[PDB]
């Protein structure tokens, strides 16, 4: 079966089990939620712009810390007095577990290898939470003493504007520090470069050279590990996060097609940044490209659904729209599920008690097969500088217009119903909307009363015959007697 | 060198020679124009849904003519009284020709190799010209008699909404049939299958069995040929027009890698269908998509220069526009130019007396290296139905705003003069405090209004002193901010050594 790559970021532990002594059987028993389902690898994240654990070359998330102090004192005094608690929860539950010689990750690791779990150290390779924040407890001394090596010097409109230039050898030379004591630390089976945290890396217009220059440090990092194998006495796997189209990866420097070809990664998990998972990713474009290469290709989900990038909707993913994007995204040839910000508290899906379910139907078609499922339009939340945007929602239909939205629902469907449902933003009757289906008229159904995640609009039910759907993309068409627009639309497949 | 192909439509030489009564060796001289040019190929169309030359399988242009007789007699009487006189020009040059036992196409292709230029027969697939008149002279009877085999019965919104659908059988066996006759009527070096006219050919929604269907179609075309290269004495080649963007191209049911890889093709023309010129495409990823099988990935540019689908302006490329992206074509790997509507006379680029420089000029970067050029911002007009359409302008941008624009430049800029140029629409007047205009981080002087050379917009264009160093190899990224809110409508490149 393909299998799921699930993601633990550099926080959540933290965050979560703060005000409590953690026992080492404590720490230990987190991997046990996943023993024995269709997760192959845990991807566990170590680092923003400082350490969860006891680095010797980075600063720990505690250094400036007094254990002992108020919330008022000089590394969260930059923060609102409330945000301030957060903030030490993560900071002195780290602190504690070093205090008590107990490192997570190493513990992590050797849980994982009893529990037929694969360990991975993912690293975030240039993080920019709160740079709006000078003063901020998660940035580096570094990056507070080098203005110098940010990427936009002449303007500060979003966080990447002050996210680190790779194009700077210093600043190279600043991730390699960290990754070169990873290696030493810890026996991992795995480093996967986290690309896509934040997924901007250079000068805006040096991209082309940028490509160069990652390439020549990805065969740095694969040199290096290739060295500890030999310490290890066992393969060392490198994979990187990359953007979800191939056009914008090489636009954001990301030459993922040479990394592949030189040997240099074996795995690559293609991904959104954050707004919303995608729905639509062009696998079979990358298998294409990637052939013969020996690279795993992973499809990267985020947590948040949303319809477009401005809309005001913050939900999360549910089971349904989970097996939805997962049948797709495999009926298209993705090697593994690869899962960010699905955690088991907090950061986490709203339908939380379906979790366990979740880890155990998403990694195989055969497990999803006749379980209800919810194909949803997103939109890609990442383009290079300058790059033209593709964005199917929100659609105006004016009176006597055709409109098409092509959405990928996988394998075809078992015996069963299946919904076309469209949202009206901003007053139809019935015969207001003709919808067919690959050509078929769909009969209107009325109102649907849609599970989360849903819009906070109408949403209008179209019958569509069975026989209409095919493998793989299927074509809504619409023209509408009066102006209206789109904000949303599915496919509901329910056996 | 990589070199020029160049498309000769199925209707312009009629069009254009009409009235006179053409011999032989005026009809070998239409051929020679590109001699000693960097022209390789010629790609010469003989059909739409009718043909230009006297077919035995399919209609000639001519059926249902009368040619002693008057402009409004039957196979014209659909058309208003003025467009009946050109209509007939092309109708009664195609006539005439075969009444004097001269096989145009078979002329074509003999003096061609006589002047060292490789013939191309080039198949139009699917035209669908004037579809809303169910009367017009030069749809098939095949067509008129079927209507139940076009793609899209339950709207008229496009004309390809009336396109044949090759999901059904009779359909591929009505192209075949064509082909057939083809390959036995003329010696040509390659088949090219024209898939862009009108690039759409199954119904909406079903263009995954589609891509199969032409993948085997494609199979019988290469095996049929192969049959042909042991009577001829002599390889032939067989190629196609498919969608500038991978995606796009496998949407409209065209899966040109595994066409590639099974050996099927050995030349891929990647481009749009007409309403502009694409100086855009992703040729490095083709290539990548390609490595490894022989195939020569041509781009194909149009005639037609506009900066987006809605504008009303419908100028044509100039020599500079064209040096333009060829340059940035062929510096991202294109192994061929290939121009489509760039003949002659008419349908032609507007400053025709540069021409004879064009052929000789955007086939190397050698003879295109130091010479002014021009790279427009414009967008691809072809995408799968239902597909989201990504179209960079017009483009607003509210006060303290910042905008982007990424424009492929190809080759760092020659000693010389670098001007990024920004058209703003509507009614509202800038100072050169306005706009702040960097390219790759770096501020650009304000230079005021530039009097743009054909093609231009119908409002005023800024021009931005670009620091040449500043520029590199390849994409090159204006970014801009403005104290008012404005559109921009236009941006481009200059570069002038
Ligand atoms: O906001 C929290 C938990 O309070 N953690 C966030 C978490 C957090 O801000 C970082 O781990 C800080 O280094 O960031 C992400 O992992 C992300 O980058 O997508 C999402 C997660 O919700
Ligand atoms: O309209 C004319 C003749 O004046 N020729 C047009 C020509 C013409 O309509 C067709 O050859 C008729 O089948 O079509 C094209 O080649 C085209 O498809 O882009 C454009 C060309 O300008």
């Amino acid at each position: 079966i393909p299998g799921i790559s699930l993601n633990e970021d550099n926080s959540h532990y933290f965050y979560t089990r703060a005000g409590r002594r953690l026992s080492a059987e404590e720490v230990d028993s987190w991997v046990d939620q996943y023993a024995g389902t269709q997760v192959k690898e845990l991807m566990l994240c170590p680092n923003c712009m400082r350490t969860s654990y006891a680095s010797q070359v980075w600063d720990p998330i505690w250094r400036g810390y007094d254990p002992a102090g108020p919330d008022d004192q000089p590394l969260l005094a930059s923060l609102p007095p409330e945000e301030r608690v957060a903030a030490r929860g993560w900071i002195h539950t780290a602190w504690q577990l070093h205090q008590d010689g107990i490192d997570i990750y190493a513990r992590w690791i050797r849980r994982c290898r009893q529990r037929g779990i694969s360990p991975w150290i993912s690293m975030r390779m240039n993080d920019v939470h709160y740079v709006n924040d000078e003063r901020c407890f998660l940035h580096s001394e570094f990056w507070r003493e080098n203005p110098q090596l940010r990427r936009v010097p002449y303007r500060f409109a979003e966080w990447t504007d002050r996210a680190f230039d790779y194009g700077r050898a210093e600043v190279r030379e600043h991730h390699l520090k960290l990754i070169r004591e990873l290696a030493a630390r810890y026996d991992f089976d795995g480093l996967e470069l986290d690309w896509m945290r934040f997924g901007f890396h250079f000068r805006p217009g040096y991209e082309a050279e940028g490509a160069e220059i990652l390439t020549a440090f990805t065969a740095e990092v694969r040199r290096l590990l290739d060295d500890w194998e030999k310490r290890r006495g066992h393969k060392i796997h490198l994979g990187a996060r990359i953007p979800s189209r191939p056009a914008t990866a090489l636009g954001l420097g990301m030459d993922a097609v040479t990394w592949a070809r030189r040997g240099l990664v074996d795995m690559l998990v293609i991904t959104p940044f954050w707004a919303s998972a995608e729905t639509d990713m062009p696998v079979e474009i990358w298998r294409q490209l990637l052939e013969g290469t020996g690279v795993t290709l992973a499809a990267g989900l985020e947590v948040l659904l949303r319809p477009y990038p401005d809309s005001p909707l913050f939900q999360t993913n549910s089971l349904e729209t989970v097996r939805g994007a997962a049948a797709s995204l495999l009926d298209r040839g993705a090697q593994r599920i690869y899962l960010f910000n699905y955690m088991d508290s907090q950061t986490a899906m709203e339908d939380l008690e379906n979790y366990p379910t979740l880890l155990r139907e998403i990694g195989s078609l055969e497990t999803l097969a006749g379980k209800p499922r919810r194909h949803v339009l997103t939109f890609a939340d990442t383009w290079a500088p300058g790059e033209p945007r593709a964005i199917p929602l929100p659609a105006t239909c004016r009176p006597g217009e055709w409109r098409a939205f092509r959405l990928h629902t996988g394998p075809k469907p078992e015996p069963g119903e299946v919904i076309a449902a469209l949202g009206i933003e901003g007053a139809i009757g019935p015969e207001t909307l003709e919808v067919r289906v690959n050509g078929e008229l769909c009969a209107f159904l009325g109102l649907v009363d849609l599970s989360k995640p849903r819009p906070d609009f109408p949403v209008y039910g179209f019958s569509v015959p069975l026989a209409a759907m095919r493998r793989g993309y299927n074509l809504i068409e619409v023209t509408a007697r009066q102006e209206l627009r789109f904000g949303w639309a599915e496919f509901l497949i329910r056996p």
